[PDB]
């Protein structure tokens, strides 16, 4: 058919779009008009990938096809993340490949089946206490100072603190490990332009495996004890393999979550009548329909490892598809009403925290448990907030962040 009505040369991956607004429009074109798309992208302007550009995937059957199909469509191969800066070393993509996120079949099984250990129901269980708590704290001392930037008085700490106990880290050092967390993403907004992945990420593996070694002499009821005692077949993690694990954690578990709630509370903001319900009842649906709306990861990324069949479009061998679950989460022919935000949808298959499949995030009911117990507080505490001024949108081509958001904590 025809082809979509989108701008010449217009890149689902364009910092410079998310910097300003989400592209809804755009995707709805796809879905109608071109469901799977190559989205090409001229030379020098790959976010560090030079293929000529990618296949973009907006409906979510075909994200939840690609999920489960691991074997033929690969992690490790060019990662998952599809955007970086412009002229990133390949050197620098490949590193990401020691972590469980960017790899394969038959390395990411066995990581996988050892850090189950860590997120357990029970061990994540374990922190509804200790996180309910810091979420009534933190929404009391926001609505005591009046008004503010809810990003950083809301939404910022729960997340981190969530890692922190999980990890078991001690208080003496949650500030250095908030701040090696927020110098891994956004490097490519000129707020953030001076921050050091990479040597943040150094910095991170060696305390991690400082703590490792700690922790193997007096084991703690954390998951580290989990995750590095040596089982019957002697699986475990080795000590840079735990490194590497908090990496993951420190970047996977702090700014999705974070612009969960923002964008979860601009939600409520734009449609008072689920706010009003939301007070009334609480209903823990909200955090999926949160999730769904804020879709904190905008899109992730795989590689063909064989031609491949996928609805209809030929997929060839080493071609990226870009699976845009900010797409799929609003398809029209899995949800009722996509566009209306509802906190009692149920089910709610959304794919925000990916496609069912081997890579599903393991975080995605500590991340459901942070979202309702902060919602809660917020209710609690100051249950007639204002926005003040407009939300300001963070320049990335895969995360969808909100910067910073002046509201009215008293609403007077
Ligand atoms: C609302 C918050 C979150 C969102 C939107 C989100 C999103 C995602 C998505 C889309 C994936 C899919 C990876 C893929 O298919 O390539 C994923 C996987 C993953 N997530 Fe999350 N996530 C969130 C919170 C967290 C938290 C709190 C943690 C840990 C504390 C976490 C840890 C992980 C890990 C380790 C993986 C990789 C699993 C594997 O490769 O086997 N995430 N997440
Ligand atoms: C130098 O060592 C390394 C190794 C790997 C990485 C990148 N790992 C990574 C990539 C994307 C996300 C986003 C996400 C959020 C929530 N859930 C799942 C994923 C989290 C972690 C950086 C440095
Ligand atoms: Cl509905």
């Amino acid at each position: 058919g025809p082809s979509p009505n989108l701008p010449p040369g217009f890149d689902f991956t364009d910092p410079a779009i998310y910097a300003e607004r989400l592209p809804v429009a755009e995707f709805a074109e796809l879905r109608s008009a071109a469901p799977i798309w190559w989205n090409g992208q001229d030379p020098g302007k790959g976010g560090g990938f030079h293929d000529g550009g990618f296949w973009a995937i907006t409906k979510l059957n075909d994200v939840k096809e690609i999920s489960r199909h691991s074997d033929v469509f690969s992690s490790y191969e060019n990662g998952v993340i599809p955007r970086f800066k412009n002229d990133i070393a390949r050197e620098d993509i490949e590193v990401q490949r020691f972590v469980m996120l960017n790899m394969d079949a038959p390395h990411h099984t066995r990581l996988r089946k050892i850090i189950s250990r860590g997120f357990t129901p029970r061990a994540v269980g374990r922190l509804h206490d200790e996180l309910q708590e810091r979420a009534q704290k933190i929404a009391a001392e926001a609505a005591a100072a009046g008004s503010g930037d809810f990003v950083e008085q809301v939404s910022c700490e729960l997340p981190l603190q969530a890692i922190a106990g999980l990890l078991g880290v001690p208080q003496e050092d949650r500030g250095k490990l908030f701040h090696w967390s927020n110098e891994m993403t956004g490097n490519e907004d000129p707020e953030y332009a001076h921050i050091d992945p990479k040597a943040s990420s150094a910095e991170l593996i060696g305390y991690a495996m400082k703590m490792a070694e700690e922790k193997a002499k007096n084991p703690a009821d954390d998951i580290v004890t989990q995750l590095i005692q040596a089982d019957i077949d002697g699986e475990k993690l080795s000590d840079d393999e735990f490194g590497f694990f908090v990496v993951m954690l420190a970047v996977a578990g702090n700014e999705t979550t974070r612009n969960s709630i923002t964008q979860g509370m601009m939600a409520f903001a734009e449609h008072p009548d689920q706010w009003e319900l939301y007070k009334k009842v609480r209903p823990e649906t909200a955090a999926d329909e949160i999730v769904r709306w804020a879709t904190p990861v905008t899109a992730f990324q795989r590689t063909a490892l064989r031609d491949y069949e996928l609805s209809g479009v030929q997929i060839k061998k080493g071609q990226r598809v870009v699976m845009f679950y900010r797409s799929a989460n609003f398809d029209e022919e899995v949800f009722q009403d996509p566009f209306t935000f509802n906190i009692l949808r149920n089910p709610n298959p959304h794919v925000g925290f990916g496609g069912t499949g081997a890579h599903y995030c393991i975080g995605a009911n500590l991340a459901r448990m942070t979202i309702n117990l902060i919602f809660n507080a917020v209710a609690d505490h100051m249950p007639d907030l204002k926005p003040i001024s407009a939300p300001e949108r963070l320049r990335s081509g895969w995360l969808n962040g909100i910067k910073h958001w002046q509201v009215d904590y008293t609403g007077r």
